């Protein structure tokens, strides 16, 4: 029963745990509120949690996941709670919430330029550490600092670095994984098939990771960025989109150029994020070669530390704001879903979606060149297979808040309809994703189904060679070696073999 499980808990050391309440304002509801970052997920007709375990140590999680296999609930991991889809804190069956926030240490040797980072760590938390500790180091992740290291990692994780450094998962160096007989594993004693599948196979498939051991590399005491918003009509918007993704994926290593943009009827927004490696002089001098029509100013360019550079992309308002986990920012549900391309976009691609975002204030996109070191990685390296010969990543969200309920069906419509738009110019055959863009609209398995679970491996090849391409037959092999019996399992989760 729970209180079965309640008693192997207490006989193993863990105290830190809470049942399910009714209690709207019960500590049990502020606990699973706490870190659910898509209000999308939040209302009282989703499943909750049977009890929710806050794990403090290594021990307690490998004691934690021992407890809860004596029952027959599902585990659900959370780290940051950013899923796009809800899935650390949601499931169909009844399940128990390990909520990681406790385990969120961060502890950097500035003699090897490494640093072990508990899986409840944000990025926000890990860039802090980092700046606070050296003015000459940082880490290649994503933008969000809000986001669970825990997740990020475990599938991947691209940011405004990436260009120059690869994904998190590409710089990590040795990792703590937690298997489904609470064994501690460090790489040596996973195996390298194993410590290939974490660095970027998806998170909640292979266990639970602990903590991670990245390299830190090194950047400039000053790099240089800028953040330039157009108002302009989509004639030059549309001009600016199509010359971008070529300055974008061309440009050299030690620079980036993407985008984020929106309209309104005949008001066009294209935001600008650019970041060198290097001081403004040169910076300028690029984009004054590169891309004249940005109109850029001397003004414009900013030079500053590494990590404040981060915390200016991610729109905070100091390095400060970057170590508060629980900082909001907006408090929109939203979906998303994402493309990567493999031939240039035609005009009429962005002159379209700019058409359609036109028509719809709520919706926007995302635009980033691939290129530079992803081109130089190899596609099994690790296994985020979309390296030499991707050109960009395309995201597409809308976006909307409480007053705006009414008419979530038809923001959900229109983000179908540009994906559907947008088919005939991205990849295809598959149609690529990214696991950390976690997309149920590819379907999804119910690991309760006999007739579809004899088939898994067939069925989540949609959704599989998607995210992982050629690297789905490896990661296969590496779930039936870990985790045999299916433990860490969700709609999309790896197959293990019969
Ligand atoms: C910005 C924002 C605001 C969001 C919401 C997502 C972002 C983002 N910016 C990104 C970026 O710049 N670059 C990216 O590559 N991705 C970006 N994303 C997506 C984001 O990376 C993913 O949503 C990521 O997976 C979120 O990680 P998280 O905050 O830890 O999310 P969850 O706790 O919901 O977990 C996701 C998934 O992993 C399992 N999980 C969590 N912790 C685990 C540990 N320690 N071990 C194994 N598995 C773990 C969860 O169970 C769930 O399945
Ligand atoms: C299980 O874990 C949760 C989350 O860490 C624990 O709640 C946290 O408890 C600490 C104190 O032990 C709180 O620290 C302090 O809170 C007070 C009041 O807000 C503040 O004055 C201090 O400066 C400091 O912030 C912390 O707020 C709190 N976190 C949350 C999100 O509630 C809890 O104590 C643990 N439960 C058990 C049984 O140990
Ligand atoms: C199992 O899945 C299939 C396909 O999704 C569905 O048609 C069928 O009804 C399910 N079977 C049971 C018994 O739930
Ligand atoms: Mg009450």
């Amino acid at each position: 029963a729970g209180n079965d499980l309640l008693s192997c808990l207490t006989f193993n050391g863990v105290r830190n745990h809470t049942v399910f309440s009714a209690d709207s304002d019960s500590d049990f509801n502020r606990f699973l509120h706490l870190s659910i970052q898509n209000p999308l997920f939040q209302n009282s007709l989703i499943s909750k949690p049977s009890a929710i375990i806050l794990p403090g140590s290594k021990e307690e999680l490998s004691n934690t996941i021992r407890c809860i296999r004596k029952g027959s609930w599902t585990i659900r991991l959370r780290s940051g709670g950013a899923s796009y889809e809800g899935l650390s804190y949601t499931s169909d069956t009844p399940f128990i919430l390990i909520d990681l926030m406790n385990l969120n240490r961060v502890s950097i040797d500035l003699e090897s330029e490494t640093a072990w980072v508990e899986s409840g760590s944000t990025l926000g938390e890990l860039y802090y550490a980092i700046t606070e500790s050296s003015s000459k180091l940082g880490f290649t992740a994503g933008w969000c600092p809000t986001v669970g290291t825990g997740g990020h990692i475990s599938g991947g994780g691209f940011g405004m670095m990436s260009r120059k450094y690869g994904l998190a998962a590409d710089n990590v160096v040795d990792a703590i994984l937690i298997d489904a007989n609470g064994a501690i594993l460090d790489r040596q004693a996973m195996g390298e098939d194993v410590f290939w599948a974490i660095r970027g196979g998806g998170g909640g498939v292979w266990g639970a990771i602990y903590a991670w051991k990245i390299k830190l590399l090194p950047v400039p005491e000053k790099v240089t960025v800028f953040r330039v918003t157009k108002n302009v009509a989509i004639d030059e918007a549309t001009s600016l989109l199509h010359k971008w993704q070529f300055v974008a994926e061309e440009l050299e290593e030690d620079f980036t150029l993407s985008v984020l943009g929106g309209a309104d009827e005949k008001q066009v927004w294209l935001t600008m994020l650019g970041f060198h490696f290097g001081l403004k002089t040169v910076a300028k001098s690029t984009f004054d070669l590169l891309f004249p029509e940005l109109g850029l100013v001397e003004e414009d360019y900013l030079e500053m530390s590494w990590g404040e550079s981060f915390a200016y992309l991610a729109g905070l308002e100091t390095v400060s704001q970057l170590n508060n986990r629980f900082l909001k920012f907006d408090e929109r549900a939203f979906k998303t879903k994402v493309d990567l391309t493999k031939e240039p976009l035609p005009s009429k691609a962005f002159y379209g979606l700019l058409e359609r975002l036109s028509k719809e204030p709520n919706g926007f996109i995302a635009l980033n060149g691939f290129g530079g070191q992803m081109s130089k990685i190899s596609s099994d390296f690790t296994p985020f297979p979309h390296r030499s010969g991707t050109r960009l990543m395309v995201e597409y969200i809308v976006a909307w808040n409480q007053s705006e309920q009414k008419k979530k069906t038809e923001f959900l419509d229109w983000l179908e309809k540009v994906y559907e738009f947008m088919k005939p110019f991205v990849s295809k055959n598959p149609r690529l994703g990214y696991v950390n863009h976690i997309d149920l609209d590819l379907g999804g398995i119910d690991w309760g189904n006999k007739t579809v679970v004899n088939n898994a491996i067939e069925i989540s090849r949609s959704w599989g060679e998607s995210y992982f391409l050629s690297n789905y037959e490896r990661l296969i092999r590496a779930k039936t070696l870990i985790d045999p019996n299916n433990v860490f399992n969700h709609p999309q989760s790896i197959p293990p073999m019969a």
